[PDB]
């Protein structure tokens, strides 16, 4: 029974990059949460944006979809995704593009971004990105998996919860 000393140390970074949606595009680096990393790995690009073309209602079914892929650590990687930039001007730019064309997107629309990632060589899917905006699941699970990492960003800073699942 421990923890860890520096939160950040407790949550790495495995991702950096941008996101895309519409003509807009985020800075962000993805802290990684809970379930299996290797899904991160094989379903982000090397750290092209990730473009959001797609989304999903955050409506009962969808959502429930979602929680069953999450009941098996194996089956599922939860990151957590916090603007960067530069330097302290950049972030700033950087932080506004991700609540105003991202987040405030996502909330007005009631939705979860969509990333299909392929397998190369497959037509199939093969993984899918779930982002979610500041809202009642990712407020649920963070709360259940990061209390701590929860406390640090709720009503504080802009982030994305992006769910990642083998389909």
């Amino acid at each position: 029974p421990v923890d860890m000393v520096q939160l950040l140390k407790k949550y790495p970074i495995v991702w950096q990059g941008l996101l895309a949606l519409k003509n807009d595009t985020a800075a962000v680096q993805l802290h990684f949460v809970s379930g299996n990393n290797v899904l991160a790995h094989r379903s982000l690009p090397l750290s092209p944006p990730l473009r959001i073309a797609q989304r999903m209602r955050l409506e009962a079914t969808q959502l429930e979809g979602v929680a069953r892929r999450m009941t098996v650590e194996t089956d599922y990687c939860l990151l957590l995704a916090l603007p960067c930039g530069r330097d302290q001007e950049d972030v700033v730019s950087q932080t506004e593009s991700l609540k105003a064309a991202f987040i405030t997107y996502l909330q007005a629309k009631q939705a979860a971004g969509i990333i299909n990632v392929p397998n190369p060589g497959s037509n199939q899917p093969a993984y899918v990105l779930q982002i979610f905006p500041p809202c009642e699941f990712s407020e649920s699970h963070l709360s259940r998996l990061a209390p701590d990492l929860l406390a640090s960003i709720s009503n504080i800073s802009p982030h994305l919860m992006i769910v990642i699942a083998s389909v």
